[PDB]
């Protein structure tokens, strides 16, 4: 027989390691490990140790590691040994390791995590984690600092008019943290609650005590988490029911997309809502979009425009100036907040008598005017967020791919359409993946999340560490894998209850029940009335992404969709996500029901709710209809 047995190395260091004993991978990876003598194992006895002012790092450190590698591992503060994982906070270390880098050294004192800021400390400990959570608890002695080549790293995630859940955005939070990236661009809509804008509280929205926990989760993990609504183009969820405020054309016909920027209650309208967002969110930065304002048509069809530039901005000036002009007085706005303000690069234009902000951030995503070198000449500041870095759930021509982009060396100057510019232009700040929804039944937020896992670890991987250590693509693909989530993915516990048959009181106005659960491969359920033999559907009401945003739509029972198939099942993808639901479990123990889609909750309807789209429909009171979580708690 073979004879083959544990090796079972005793913990803390030992001066005897094999030459070629496996470094565990990490993602952004740390270049230029120095090696060193012997090795280190994790092991009983071991602890995270640091001084009193670290103590809440070391504790989360210690319970997540015990929870990776089954031994009760404690931290503890005083003096550390050869046993131990060490933190250390020494901000001397700015030149050496900036204000997020870290030094690891794993030897005889044990591994050792240096940061200069608790950020950077706290990314050490991201390595440290992903090192140990792959199989091994023997690491190389040796030794490595590294710091983030650019300063913004990160997604825009748009959580615009469909609704991506809080428990989604605190797991994609928790994703960023173990990737090292610290910036997500959030346009959504945060619930509108004044007299003067109430009227725009439809879904999707989130509520202020939302928002707050989660900027707290993120400011935490070294997140910036930066708000965007986007003026005064796609305005739809804000103008809907604020015609006043809308941009009418030369023939009269009013856009609910178009902010009117010439009427001066419009823009009052704008920065009232920049004032709301103002005490929820703590970034430093305003993004107010800016892109397509005039997508579908000219500024030939808005002649007012022109009359307002030319009394506004003088005789010759165009509607271009007086789109610049709206962007400029934002800028000054909220600089008076003390805020910086960002854009997208498109509507930048061809001005004549304004020109616009050169401390405006621009994030360039679509090659027009100014291509990328253009604006590096004018000394503006660039985030790249290429087209290369899109997925949308419908736009096929949207969906980033890692390997094509790994292997054909696109790095952060690479904008988009391949205009390269020097990767080492003193105001890039960074670059972006960007998460869009368009058409929004295609796929549901789990399926997002599944399909954006390796482009996250691409744009982490070029952002902090611009380099491409594995060989090829499918290389690093196999490393990010073994890696895998961090724990927070790992515990969710995306279905609570078992398939079976229940009992389900809440949906007696649609069947007696009981009903057969079964769960899909995307962390959902399908529920099926064993009365009449179809499924449950949330599949009418108004849309918006052609997902029902209705407050009180209630749902229907249709023919059972087959929900075990991928997304690549496109055309019965409606039929099949609106036949989707999740279940989760309260603080603690009832159950509450959302439509995958929407992610409203069900709830039997009082006649008591209170929203704009109550005003005008409301479900029979009595029965079950999905309302946002805030009307029903
Ligand atoms: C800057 C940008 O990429 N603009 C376009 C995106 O438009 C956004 O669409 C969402 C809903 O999906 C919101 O309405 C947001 O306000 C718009 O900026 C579009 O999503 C993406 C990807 O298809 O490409 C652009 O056309």
């Amino acid at each position: 027989s073979s004879g083959l047995v544990p090796r079972g190395s005793h913990m803390g260091y030992s001066a005897t390691a094999p030459v070629n004993l496996t470094r565990p991978a990490t993602v952004p990876s740390m270049d230029g490990w120095t090696d060193g003598t012997g090795a280190w194992t994790l092991g009983e006895g071991t602890r995270v140790v640091s001084s009193d002012a670290l103590a809440a790092r070391a504790q989360s450190l210690a319970s997540e590691l015990t929870k990776f590698t089954d031994v009760d591992i404690k931290a503890a503060t005083g003096s550390a040994t050869g046993k131990d994982i060490s933190l250390t906070l020494d901000a001397s270390k700015k030149a050496e390791l900036g204000d997020e880098g870290f030094k690891l050294n794993i030897g005889s004192k044990g591994l050792e995590v240096i940061g200069a800021t608790d950020i950077g400390v706290f990314y050490g400990t991201r390595s440290v984690s992903q090192m140990l959570r792959q199989g091994q608890l023997t690491l190389p002695a040796g030794t490595v600092a590294t710091k983030p080549k650019y300063k913004e790293r990160g997604a825009t995630l748009c959580a615009c008019q469909i609704n991506i859940s809080t428990d989604w955005i605190d797991r994609f939070l928790s994703d960023m943290a173990d990737l090292r990236l610290n910036y997500v661009l959030l346009e959504m809509k945060l619930k509108p609650e004044e007299d003067n804008t109430k009227k725009a509280a439809t879904w999707s929205y989130y509520t202020r005590d939302d928002v707050k926990k989660f900027v707290k989760k993120a400011n935490n993990y070294g997140i910036d988490v930066i708000p965007e609504i986007n003026s005064p183009g796609h305005m739809n969820v804000w103008l809907e029911n604020y015609p006043e405020y809308q941009l009418a054309d030369n023939s009269g016909r009013k856009d609910p997309n178009k902010l009117d920027i010439s009427n001066p209650e419009a823009v009052k309208f704008y920065k009232t809502l920049i004032d709301e967002y103002d005490g929820v969110f703590t970034t430093k930065y305003w993004h107010m979009g800016a892109d397509e304002y005039m997508i579908g048509t000219s500024f030939d069809n808005y002649s007012k425009l022109k009359t307002f530039a030319e009394k506004q901005y003088g005789a010759g000036a165009t509607p271009n100036d007086a789109f610049t002009g709206f962007i400029n007085d934002i800028d000054k706005y909220v600089k008076a907040k003390g805020k910086q303000l960002r854009i997208w690069n498109d509507g930048i234009v061809n001005t004549k008598n304004v020109s616009l902000n050169k401390d405006i951030v621009i994030e360039y995503w679509y090659g027009a005017g100014r291509k990328p070198q253009e604006l590096v000449q004018d000394g503006y500041t660039l985030m790249n967020a290429t087209q290369a870095l899109y997925w949308s759930r419908s736009a096929q021509v949207y969906k980033v791919n890692a390997a094509r982009l790994y292997n054909n060396n696109w790095n952060v100057g690479t904008f988009d359409g391949g205009r390269q510019i020097d990767k080492n232009y003193d105001k890039l700040t960074g670059a972006k993946v960007s998460i869009w929804p368009d058409s929004s039944y295609f796929q549901t937020e789990n399926e997002v999340e599944k399909e954006i896992f390796d482009g996250m670890r691409f744009i982490s991987q070029m952002t902090w560490s611009d380099s491409r250590p594995w060989a090829t693509w499918n290389d690093m693909k196999a490393d990010i894998d073994k890696i895998g989530y961090p724990l927070d993915i790992r515990e969710y516990d995306y279905t609570p209850v078992d398939a079976g048959i229940y009992d389900i009181p809440q949906l007696k106005s649609i069947s007696k029940g009981p009903w057969e659960l079964i769960t899909t491969p995307d962390g959902y359920y399908q529920m099926k009335d064993t009365v009449s033999g179809k499924c449950l559907a949330l599949f009418t009401g108004s849309k918006h992404l052609d997902v029902v945003t209705q407050v009180g739509a209630r749902p229907e029972l249709r023919n059972c969709a087959d929900v075990s198939v991928g997304q690549d099942q496109r055309n019965t993808a409606n039929e099949r996500n609106t036949q989707k639901w999740q279940i989760r479990a309260d603080k603690d123990g009832k159950y509450t029901i959302s439509p995958a889609l929407t992610q409203q909750r069900l709830a039997i309807a009082t006649g008591n709710e209170q929203n704009i789209d109550l005003e005008t429909h409301r479900p029979a009171a009595g029965t079950v209809a999905q309302f946002p979580a805030d009307l029903v708690s």
